[PDB]
Parts: structure tokens; C-alpha cells; sequence
């Protein structure tokens, strides 16, 4: 069982995610230290990134090394960061916006596993979304407590999950699925290496909206 | 074209930018100020370590072997003994890195951890430039601080095991130019050369806000 992708993931990424837990933007946001517009600006870069990688993962939903873990209903922000979008900008958003220079270096890396090698698509849901749904119910209160949105809420529905009831459930499902998986060893090492790739496309974002703010 | 050519051409822009700061051109002047000199070496202590800690583990792979000299060029050592020197015996349970040195350490962690093949781009910038500028750079600080002419403070500065800067360069761009890469490979070092460089800006940028907060402070 220690050749399970999840256990695989687990200690191939114990450094990325390390890094990723106690680099300065995170603590800054967990603090409550991020300004409106800052928050906007992060919001933003997630409505293009998600974007990118839900529809790799559409463009891949009948395929085998992905099929499985194809949860448009249960994971998808795409149309919860709309509203967050419609929300802090209003109804003509997108005019307002562009993807930053480190969150369309990621775009163009989704699309091309996506395209190209969509069986190391999972190395990036499975970072991305698991996490999500870890953190999001923390977040969300950080992020209303910072910048006082409404307890109802408007500006956070990226961090609610409305159709998964209980997160450590959902997480458990997605990985037995993810273990299922017919891969052998060495497609799996190249999933860990572009998890910690992932891992790393989003130190750049952060860096970039550190940079920023 | 040899990867350090296309390495010194790719990377001219991103040099020249580096040469005119304000921090550069105040130290170079003379113009330095203890404190902000301390925040400098506490800021390259770190930097080095993570590079020569990720240079150590991959000193036997084929895309980092060759250009692995701890004798020749590694700065641990010697920053220990800079930071020993400014901050006392028990520094390093009261020295943080700063914020975007601590930045840069990521960086490096993650290339030594994942893509040792680009670590050259991090090695080649920060070395070369030492060995190039350190024979000036050491008596300018000492000059300007008016450190101990027996070389206290400024051990950085100083390659012991290198006789001939000129001639190891040489040795150096030879090994790094033998070494197996494709052209897109090469595009990628000198994409994170460039990248080095903005880091670099970060920590100088880092350095010329705490220089103004200290002479608001005065
Ligand atoms: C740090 C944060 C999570 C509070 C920032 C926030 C809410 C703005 C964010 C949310 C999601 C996010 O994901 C971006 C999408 O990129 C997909 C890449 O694959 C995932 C790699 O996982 C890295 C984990 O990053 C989250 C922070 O981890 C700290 C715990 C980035 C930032
Ligand atoms: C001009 C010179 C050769 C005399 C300078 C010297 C030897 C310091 C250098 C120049 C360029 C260089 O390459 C820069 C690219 O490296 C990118 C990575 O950034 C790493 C972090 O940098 C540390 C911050 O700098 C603080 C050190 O304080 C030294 C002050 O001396 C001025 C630096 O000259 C820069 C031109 C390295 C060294």
C-alpha cells in the first residue's frame, strides 16, 4: 500500500506542500492581512486557472486514466467564482480583468496535459481540489472576518462546496478511485512529479500577488 | 549557440537593471550603513545555503555533476562566519530570513528537488558574478564600514581556493557548455536565469525600503 498513488502523493509532495503552507501569502491571508482589493486580484487568477483546468478535465471525461474522478457537479468553481467575480466587480467583470503573467503560465500548462498527457491531469485535480475542500469552510470565515462580506455568502461561494455534505467522505471516495486507477509505477512517478509541479505553478501565483499588494 | 552565450545575452536586460539600483549604487559609492549591510549577508546567508544545499544533492547527477566545486565556490562557511561576526555566537536562534530572500530559498528547493536541470541557471548567475566582483566589493565594504584589514565581515568576498578568478571562469563556462541539453531545455535555463534576477530585485528592493525606514529613522 505504500505503492498507492495517494501514499505516492503523499510523500512525493511532503516538501511542495510544506512550502506551500509556510510561504508568506498564505500567513498573510490566515492572518487576515489581505486587503480588498488584493483579495479580488487572488480571486481572479483562481476564475482563470479553474477555468483552464475544468475544461481539460471536460475535454478528458471519457478517459480512462480519468473518467473516474470526473465530479463536475461536486468540485467545479468555475460558476461559483463567476458569481464571487459578479460580485466584486459587477455584471461586466470580465472587461475589468486579465489573467496574470504566473496564472496564465499554469493556463498553458493545463491545457497542455490536458492535450497532450491527460493521464497527469489527476496530478493536478487531486492537489487542487482535495485542498479546496480541506480548507474552504477556514478560509471562507478568514476571508468574511478580513474584508466583512456577508455571513449570507456573496464574494465566498468559491470556498462552499453545496453539493458535497461531508468533505472527509468526499476525499476518501476520490482517493479509492484515484487507487483504483490502472496505472503502473512509472505513470505514477510522473503524476507525483507534476503534482509537485502544480504545487509549484502556485508558489508563482502567490509570488506574483505578493508581489502585487 | 553555447548555453553561456545564450545565457549572457538572454539575461543583458535583466544584468543591467541589477547594476543600477539604488542599493548597488549607494554600496558601490561607499555609501553603506552597518545595519543595512548586515540585512545584506543575512539575506545572502540563506540564499547560499539552500543553493549549495541542492547542489549537494545533485552533485552526481549528469545535467549538475560538472559544474559541482565546494571547494572552488561555496559561501556557507564563510557567510557563518559574517554572520558570527555582526550578529554574535547566537544568531541563528534570532536571525529570520527576509521576506523575499525566504522567496528565493523556495525557489531553489523546489529546481534542486525537481529540476536540477535548471539549477545551473541559478549557479552560473550567483557565482560568476562573485567571482568576478568580489576583489572590488571586499575593500569597498571595508573602506565604507571600516572593518578589520585581517578580513572579518567580508569572508563572502574572498575565494581562498580559486588562484586565477579569470581561469576558472573559463573552466567553468567549458563544463556548463559540455553538459547534455536540448535547445528547449536551454530556453528553460535561461527563463529561470530571468527569473533569478527578479528575486534578485525583490531582495534589493527589500534592502532599499529598510534603508529608508532607517534614515526616516534619523
Ligand atoms: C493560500 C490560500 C489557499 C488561502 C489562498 C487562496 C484562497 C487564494 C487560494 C485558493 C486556491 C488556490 O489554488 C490555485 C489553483 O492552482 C491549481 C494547482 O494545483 C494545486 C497545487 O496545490 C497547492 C496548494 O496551494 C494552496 C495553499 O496551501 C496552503 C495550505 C490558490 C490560492
Ligand atoms: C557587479 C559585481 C560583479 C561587482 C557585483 C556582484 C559580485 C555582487 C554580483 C553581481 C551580479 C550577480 O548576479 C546576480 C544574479 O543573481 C540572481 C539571484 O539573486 C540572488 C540574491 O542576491 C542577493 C542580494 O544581493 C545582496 C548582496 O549584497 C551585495 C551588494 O553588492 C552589490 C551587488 O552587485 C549587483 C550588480 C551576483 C553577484
Amino acid at each position: 500500500r505504500m505503492a498507492d498513488l495517494s501514499e505516492l502523493l503523499k510523500e512525493g509532495t511532503k516538501e511542495a506542500h510544506d512550502r506551500a503552507e509556510n510561504t508568506q501569502f498564505v500567513k498573510d491571508f490566515l492572518k487576515g492581512n489581505i486587503k480588498k482589493e488584493l483579495f479580488k486580484l487572488a480571486t481572479t487568477a483562481l476564475y482563470f486557472t479553474y477555468s483552464a483546468l475544468e475544461e481539460e478535465m471536460e475535454r478528458n471525461k471519457d478517459h480512462p486514466a480519468f473518467a473516474p474522478l470526473y465530479f463536475p457537479m461536486e468540485l467545479h468553481r468555475k460558476e461559483a467564482l463567476t458569481k464571487d467575480m459578479e460580485y466584486f466587480f459587477g455584471e461586466n467583470w470580465e472587461e475589468q480583468v486579465q489573467a496574470p503573467k504566473a496564472a496564465q503560465k499554469y493556463v498553458e500548462r493545463i491545457h497542455y496535459i490536458g492535450q497532450n498527457e491527460p493521464e497527469l491531469l489527476v496530478a493536478h485535480a487531486y492537489t487542487r481540489y482535495m485542498g479546496d475542500l480541506s480548507g474552504g469552510q477556514v478560509l471562507k470565515k478568514v476571508a468574511q472576518r478580513a474584508l466583512k462580506l456577508p455571513s449570507t455568502g456573496e464574494g465566498t461561494q468559491f470556498y462552499l462546496f453545496e453539493n458535497v455534505d461531508n468533505a472527509q467522505q468526499f476525499k476518501q471516495l476520490y482517493r479509492a478511485r484515484m487507487n483504483a486507477l490502472d496505472l503502473n509505477m512509472k505513470t505514477k512517478e510522473r503524476i507525483v512529479e507534476e503534482a509537485n509541479k502544480a504545487f509549484e505553478y502556485n508558489m508563482q501565483i502567490f509570488n506574483e500577488l505578493d508581489q502585487a499588494g
